[PDB]
């Protein structure tokens, strides 16, 4: 570490930052345990207006709408970071967005009252838009205010916000809370709450001193903030660092999304950053989440939903486990046993839901392999895929490859979930060979082409990958 140290005003920052992140698992996790409920909403306000029930398919497409209207929102969020980091900043960027937040929010919770499947609708997108914005904001921002020695450590700090977010929308979604025909309205609404306490506290968070060094070329200003935040008043290592970077953009043109697919030197992180991103989403973690009550309920588990909540709690502790483990292992070796581990029990929920009807006892393997599963996915794939893509760049190609990296990220989420139940139906308990397939192929990618960033600084790491396009 140097003099670096973890500072109080360090923790606010980054704690500050994953708000977002929160705001990102719980949006995510929240819509589900009220399924039936807005199912009911749904009917109950076509017909109040006057027109017929909904049939089981048109009720089927809206509510998949509801759903899915937040990925495309998220789509379009991530894909637009670019568009916010360079202008505003990184922490004003955060700041504004939460517009969004608030809005989005206000559109669900006031869905109910206005009689209005639109307001829902538009609330999800909305919250999407706000919630892809986050998960490039956060990472890129928690990268460039971190000390490199702890640069994993608190890049996870947003993958435990996610799940954190997640348990916190299952929790509210058990009936005796907010997931209720009454409250339900509440339990969208929530995320209102978090922005506007985001929103409060981001002012007092510090600009990007990399994005004010590199960015802005204000030294000074930069220098200062870094002192602060590290409680050091020697700083020349990562100040000289920044000047380096800060000279390397000068000579370079403005990178666009698409030259990042052109320039060599760019290509390699940028391909390695797309495919830990399909590594994470095309493990099939959201869907074996998502499915996971229908699961243990058919595996026998008499009150399902506690056993969702298990997984939740699983996924909370096992990301605090990669947490503390990622400076002392490194990336590449979490990464690749979360890929490993996740091959091995995503094949057990086959072979176990393959033979559970003729063999007393694999229900209990079914339950076993879900919960290892998603322990698995925390180790590496769930946290490093997230902050991997800020670490794989330097300051001038940074925004744009993470707009892109986390555009794959939510495309990748969405086609899950959009290709998903047609694929379960051909397939029954074999669906889960294809994420197995992916795993395993992802595996081997992970082994020979992801570097390891553990403790680098940026323009090692990216000299690294323009030495190695010569
Ligand atoms: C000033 C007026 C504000 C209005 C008052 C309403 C505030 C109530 C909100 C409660 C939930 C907030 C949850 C915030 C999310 C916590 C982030 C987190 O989970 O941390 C991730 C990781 O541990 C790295 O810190
Ligand atoms: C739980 C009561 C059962 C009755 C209602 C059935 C639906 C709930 C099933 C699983 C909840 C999982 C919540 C945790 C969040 C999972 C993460 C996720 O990806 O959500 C799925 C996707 O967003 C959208 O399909
Ligand atoms: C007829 C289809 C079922 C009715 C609607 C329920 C499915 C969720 C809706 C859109 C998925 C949006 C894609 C992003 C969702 C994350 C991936 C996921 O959750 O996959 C499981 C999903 O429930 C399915 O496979
Ligand atoms: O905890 C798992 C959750 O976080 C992951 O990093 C993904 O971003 C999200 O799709 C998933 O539902």
């Amino acid at each position: 570490m140097g003099t670096q140290k973890v500072t109080p005003a360090l923790i606010f920052a980054i704690t500050v930052a994953t708000i977002g992140s929160f705001q990102f698992g719980y949006n995510t996790g929240v819509i589900n345990a009220p399924e039936k409920i807005i199912k009911e909403f749904i009917t109950k306000t076509l017909t109040d207006k006057g027109n017929a029930p909904p049939s089981e398919v048109l009720l089927t497409s809206l509510w998949w709408l509801s759903v899915a209207i937040f990925s495309v929102g998220g789509m379009i969020g991530s894909f637009s970071v670019g568009l916010f980091v360079n202008r505003f900043g990184r922490r004003n960027s955060m700041l504004i967005v939460n517009l969004l937040a608030v809005t989005g929010g206000c559109f669900m919770g006031l869905c109910k009252v206005a009689k209005s499947v639109e307001m829902l609708i538009l609330g999800r997108l909305v919250i999407g838009l706000f919630c892809g914005l986050c998960t490039g904001f956060v990472p890129m921002y928690i990268g460039e205010i971190s000390p490199t020695a702890l640069r994993g450590a608190f890049g996870t700090l947003n993958q435990l916000g996610i799940v954190v977010g997640i348990l916190v929308a299952q929790i509210f979604g058990l009936e005796f809370i907010l997931g209720s025909e009454e409250l339900w309205p509440l339990l969208l609404g929530f995320t209102i709450l978090p922005a506007i306490l985001q929103s409060a506290a981001l002012p007092f968070c510090p600009e990007s001193p990399r994005f004010l060094l590199i960015n802005r070329k204000e030294e000074e200003n930069a220098k200062q903030i870094l002192q602060r935040l590290w409680g050091t008043q020697d700083v020349s290592q990562d100040i000289q660092e920044m000047k380096d970077e800060s000279a390397r953009m000068s000579q370079e043109k403005q990178v666009t999304v698409l030259e990042l697919f052109r320039v060599s030197s760019y290509r390699q992180p940028i391909i390695i950053s797309i495919v830990l991103q399909l590594s994470q989403q095309l493990s099939g973690i959201n869907a074996v989440f998502y499915y996971s009550t229908g699961i243990f309920k058919d595996a026998g588990v008499q009150e399902p939903w506690y056993a969702t909540i298990g997984a939740g709690v699983v996924n909370t502790i096992f990301t605090v486990v990669s947490l503390f483990l990622v400076e002392r292992a490194g990336r590449r070796t979490l990464h690749m046993i979360g890929l490993g581990g996740m091959a091995f029990c995503s094949t057990l929920m086959t072979v176990s839901l393959l033979l559970k009807d003729n063999y007393n006892g694999m229900s209990f393997v079914c339950i076993g392999a879900i919960l290892v599963f998603v322990a698995f996915f925390e180790i590496g794939p769930g946290p490093i895929p997230w902050f991997i893509v800020a670490e794989l760049f330097s300051q001038g190609p940074r925004p744009a490859a993470m707009a892109v990296a986390g555009c794959s990220n939510w495309t990748s989420n969405f086609l899950v979930g959009l290709l998903f139940p047609s694929a379960a139906h051909y397939l029954g308990a074999y669906v889960f060979i294809i994420f197995t397939g992916f795993l395993i192929t992802f595996l081997a990618f992970t082994f020979f082409k992801v570097p390891e960033t553990r403790g680098r600084t940026f323009e090692d790491i990216t000299r690294a990958f323009e030495g190695q396009a010569h």
